[PDB]
């Protein structure tokens, strides 16, 4: 259960990186 | 099943990062 | 236990990357 | 099989990130 | 034990990436 | 064996990201 | 053993990313 929870927290962090990269792409296009 | 679901969510986030990086590459090349 | 702890430490580092990427996006946006 | 498939999808997305990063390096060198 | 050690070495490297990214954000600012 | 192969494919893609990041560093330093 | 070896190769690649990101931060600075 602690392994499944760690993996889910990785997935959450990866989604937050994807959001940040999209914000960089928008900044560059500005 | 929760481990397989976490790994699939990581894969989804990584694909969204790939899309964002490609958008940055296109923005810079503009 | 050591595997679950290592995975949690990966998740912590990935969150720190997400914060850094957000700070880059803010810098680019001015 | 679902775990092996998720891991393979992570590998595919990571290779797509590598391609994008190489295109950023090309854009900067322009 | 070799798997746990490899995972811990990934964690260490990811933290060092985080520090570098923060330094980029400071450089841009 | 399918899990070991997926992990090795992730390792390959991570090395290709490392190469691209180094090419960015060289581009900027130019 | 093949799983432990793959994880160790990921750790090596992550450390090389960390080095590259540090070089970017130095370049911007």
């Amino acid at each position: 259960g602690e392994i499944a929870q760690g993996i889910k927290e990785i997935a959450k962090g990866i989604k937050e990186i994807a959001w940040g990269i999209k914000e960089i792409a928008k900044g560059i296009k500005g």
